[PDB]
């Protein structure tokens, strides 16, 4: 039992919990900046959050347990001074230029500065910023003149991943965030997930920018440049336009497309139906031939990268399958141009990803065939975003259209693909009508939805039962192996996302502060726009996409044989054995 007084009113509780998480949940102000995850910066406590708690004198409300008896005042002009000076230091290492930043519009610091009106000792202006920046990653870069050394990025990478990929350093004498040894991050164990970025309230931390390759392309005359959205992005993009979460902007964000001057708008939403073919006719296929087992799915590249840096020994067992946007732009560069009379070598192919990972995917050197890679250029949610703002688009003003269907329809198992379960669900669809020969009415799979962590399930495919998995986050994936639960049975089929709740959450999405996370619950929000559309899709089944049948009937032949195995696969191995 406890009686605690803030600001002068009395509340009596029994909760055992931080005056933080007391006050937010009692409509009490307190600002906070390092505090995320659950988690402060415990080695360089920011303090933004302090209070005054009468007997003790400044605390930190973050990490502060209420106590009975406490008398507590956030208001105070000894809190607000202190505050203010916390903010006046990090503005002595912050380079203070918001007009060309691309956290203008969503910083948590900019807000935290006009609340204070803080202002630097001294302002912080280095003549050359190449030090201080690290563009080397085919996925991230840093700039650490923004850098707040908030330690959310380093947090939020150990709670995710469980890598510890992000770490602090000692360079030059100074502390900075960076990769193991000071590396580039993709030489390292990182999995280019992006949930750094996802973490971080400034701009420090970014994406690999691919916005001129694609203005380039856009402006050079003889290129004919095709773009395709991902599954997430239509339940996502809306929010940087101040449209509010979980809305359905798929048609505006075709509308958009055509401002902008791409010359052709298809969806990846095809390609996940293209992934699904290939992927269950291998499943029927190590159903009927009794192995080899279990089968990983192999379509989220963060994943793909934990199995290089972390399981070799089980890339074998993934699926040889394309992932949606790698076998999408294979297709983009062959069957397109069969159906267009377009020279491939004309063809610049563009993909709108929730994610960072995707731009090492499209950037892998053998992801290309006589020359042509398979995707040019991959955008995050946030860059389009950026373009469309660029040109002065009204995008919540504009009028709804609708994709070129040539390789732009999809059913609803596609559209389910941006949540963690959803590529399980789609290939249990059609994997079940394949091995079965047979058009089967319950479609649904809500066992294998949702955010826990481990989803197993036991289905029935042809009268015999195979169990199946999804792991739902990089750092579930460590607990699924390191816990023996791999071997506590025979599994079938594994899916594997790195993002904890899918793609939804994906680290080239839209940034949310942390108020509106507590409010929200983002993955779920952004996950149900998903499975919306897939409720009310007249096919729900990736194998009755017609023009995905009409593009393997005129070109590809079957799935899993022929041209398809030979173009629209692609095998992981481990490294050939050498020493050292
Ligand atoms: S990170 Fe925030 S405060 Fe710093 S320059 Fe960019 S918008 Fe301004
Ligand atoms: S990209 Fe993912 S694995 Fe790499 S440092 Fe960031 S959070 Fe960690
Ligand atoms: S990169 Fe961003 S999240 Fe990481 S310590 Fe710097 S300001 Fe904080
Ligand atoms: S879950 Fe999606 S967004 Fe996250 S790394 Fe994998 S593909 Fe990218
Ligand atoms: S928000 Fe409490 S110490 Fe940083
Ligand atoms: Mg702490
Ligand atoms: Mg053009």
């Amino acid at each position: 039992m406890k009686t605690i007084i803030i600001n002068g009113v009395q509340f009596n509780t029994d909760e055992d919990t931080t005056i933080l998480k007391f006050a937010r949940d009692n409509n009490i102000d307190i600002s906070a900046l390092c505090f995320l995850n659950n988690c402060n910066n415990d080695i360089n406590k920011c303090e933004i959050c302090t209070v005054e708690v009468e007997g003790t004198g400044l605390v930190t409300a973050c990490d502060t347990l209420i106590e009975d008896g406490m008398i507590i005042n956030t208001n105070s002009d000894a809190v607000n001074e202190k505050i203010k000076s916390r903010i006046s230091q990090l503005l002595d290492i912050h380079e203070f230029k918001c007009g060309p930043c691309n956290r203008r519009e969503n910083c948590e610091f900019l807000k935290l500065v006009i609340k204070y009106k803080a202002r630097a000792s001294k302002p912080f202006l280095p003549k050359d910023k190449t030090e201080y920046v690290d563009e080397r990653s085919k996925s991230l870069t840093v700039d650490r003149t923004k850098c707040l050394l908030c330690g959310r990025c380093v947090n939020a990478c150990g709670k995710n991943t469980e890598t510890y990929a992000m770490k602090f350093l000692n360079k030059n004498g100074k502390t900075i965030i960076g990769a193991e040894d000071e590396k580039c991050f993709d030489d390292t164990n990182c999995l280019l997930c992006g949930q750094c970025i996802i973490a971080c309230p400034v701009a420090a931390l970014s994406e690999k920018s691919h916005m001129d390759r694609v203005k380039n392309a856009l402006n050079a005359p003889e290129k004919h440049v095709i773009v395709a959205m991902a599954p997430s992005v239509r339940a996502s993009i809306g929010e940087l336009f101040n449209m509010g979460f979980g809305v359905d902007v798929t048609g505006k964000i075709y509308t958009a497309l055509r401002q902008l001057g791409f010359d052709k708008i298809f969806d990846i939403n095809f390609g996940a139906d293209m992934t699904i073919m290939e992927e269950a006719t291998e499943l029927v296929q190590r159903i009927e031939n009794n192995g080899p087992f279990p089968m990983f799915t192999s379509c989220c590249p963060g994943w793909v990268r934990q199995a290089e840096n972390y399981y070799p020994e089980l890339l074998n067992n993934l699926s040889s399958a394309k992932s949606p946007q790698q076998i999408f732009g294979t297709a983009s560069k062959t069957y397109y141009p069969s159906i267009s009379g377009l020279d491939p070598k004309n063809v610049f192919t563009v993909t709108v990803m929730p994610c960072t990972s995707k731009k090492f995917e499209a950037d892998r050197p053998q992801m290309e065939k006589d020359g042509l890679r398979d995707i040019d250029a991959v955008i995050t949610t946030r860059e389009l975003a950026k373009m469309i703002k660029d040109a002065k688009i009204p995008f919540a003003k504009l009028e709804d259209s609708e994709a070129d269907p040539a390789m732009g329809e999809y059913s609803g198992a596609g559209a389910i693909f941006g949540a963690t379960g959803g590529v399980m669900e789609a290939a249990l669809r059609s994997a079940k009508d394949f091995a079965e020969n047979a058009e089967l009415e319950d479609i649904e799979y809500k066992q294998v939805r949702g955010l826990n962590g481990i989803k197993e399930a036991e289905v029935e495919i042809n009268n015999n039962k195979y169990n199946v998995a999804v792991i739902n986050g990089a750092s579930n994936l460590f607990k699924f192996m390191k816990s023996g639960m791999i071997n506590e049975k025979q599994y079938h089929f594994i899916e594997v996302m790195a993002c904890h709740g899918g793609c939804v959450n994906g680290g080239g999405q839209p940034h949310v502060n942390p108020k509106d996370l507590e409010k929200v619950d983002i993955k779920k929000v952004r996950a149900s726009v998903l499975y919306n559309q897939d409720e009310h899709l007249s096919k729900r089944k990736s194998h009755e996409n017609t023009a995905l049948v009409k593009m393997y009937q005129n070109y590809f032949g079957k799935p899993g044989e022929g041209r398809a195995h030979e173009i629209l696969h692609f095998k992981y191995k481990k490294s050939a054995w050498s020493h050292p």
